[PDB]
């Protein structure tokens, strides 16, 4: 039950001192003159790993998700980043020896391993059953995304709108129908947009690489979740031909007013890097648009990227994930 803690014995390497820009969730950095800021941004992200000794799920279920909940943990991380942007702002940073806002602890609390937290492993796992997934079963990006949408309905504090765009299409009228609370003279529910995709049979077609990089360069970028079963990762950026990510494969003891010892929820080891060409095909890309202007800006950026494609943007109108098979893929398949 501790052969799944792969992060414990992984190879860690410091960031290469090169001229290649370092992108972390819509923010561009230079490793030469902004190394501290880069490390601060990565460490600031809410990190969620396997946990142990938390209340049994459903009273008789697991007390640890080691070996099965890594995609659930990545789902928690990408959704937490959205809540951080929604309640704290993209410019917020976590620092030891500093008093964090009360909202920070409220966000963190929503991911604590107890059934009364909105996005706890308990609620995610239990909600997954309704999706046809038994507790203890590993999920794919699409499934965890569908679960988060249903869980967010109860979170009236955040009052988020979660849209999962299938068929590789983002219908703008659907987004407005989901987010508009009233006729514009908050009138807009902060939007968490998740787009499940499959960029290849065994690997991602190289033609998608450039599009994928651009997904981390938008002010609304929440990153990407994906990976093979029990090898899920939360990708938060890239540098050169590598993706930067947070890994949940380490089991930590569950953490028991406002204050919460939060050291274990911040990744302080050298940020994990992986070759883009080694990324599993099944992923879910996310974007956060707090206001309608943010959404409009996002659409404008998707227009360019498309013109100068993983998904299409249309104004109006089975849920399918389209796999673009090249001549070779058609043969190997």
């Amino acid at each position: 039950t501790l052969t799944y803690d792969t992060l414990r014995f992984a190879e860690f390497e410091d960031f290469p001192e090169t001229s290649e820009p370092v992108w972390i969730l819509g923010r561009k950095y230079s490793i030469f003159t902004e190394k501290d800021e880069i490390l601060s941004d990565v460490a600031s992200r809410l990190w969620f790993t396997y946990r142990k000794n938390f209340p049994a799920i459903g009273g008789t279920g697991p007390t640890s998700d080691t070996g099965w909940g890594c995609m659930l943990r990545c789902g928690q991380m990408i959704f937490a980043q959205a809540l951080v942007c929604r309640h704290l702002g993209r410019d917020w940073r976590w620092t030891q020896r500093k008093r964090q806002p009360d909202s920070y602890f409220s966000v963190l609390n929503a991911f604590i391993d107890r059934k009364d937290s909105y996005y706890s492993i308990h609620q995610i796992a239990q909600m997954g059953v309704g999706e046809g997934k038994s507790i203890g079963q590993w999920y794919g990006p699409n499934t965890v995304a569908q679960v988060l949408k249903k869980l967010a309905v109860f979170d009236t504090w955040s009052s988020l709108a979660v849209h999962i765009a299938m068929d590789n299409t983002v219908v703008m009228e659907e987004i407005r129908r989901l987010c508009r609370t009233s006729v514009p003279c908050s009138p807009w529910r902060p939007l968490v947009l998740l787009i499940p995709l499959r960029l290849g049979l065994t690997d991602i077609n190289e033609a998608y690489v450039e599009t994928l990089k651009h997904c981390f360069m938008m002010p609304q970028s929440l990153g990407v979740i994906g990976g093979k079963p029990n090898s899920a990762h939360y990708f938060i950026g890239y540098v050169g031909e590598e993706l930067i990510y947070l890994d949940p494969h380490t089991t930590q003891p569950a953490v028991e007013g406002c204050f919460i010892p939060d050291e274990s929820f911040h990744c302080q080891h050298p940020p994990c890097r992986m070759s883009i060409a080694e990324l599993d095909p099944s992923i879910a890309v996310g974007f956060f648009c707090k206001t309608e202007d943010d959404f409009n800006d996002w659409c404008q950026q998707v227009k360019k990227l498309s013109l100068l494609p993983m998904f299409e943007l249309v104004e109006q109108q089975p849920d399918v994930l389209n796999l673009s098979l090249d001549s070779s893929d058609v043969e190997r398949l």
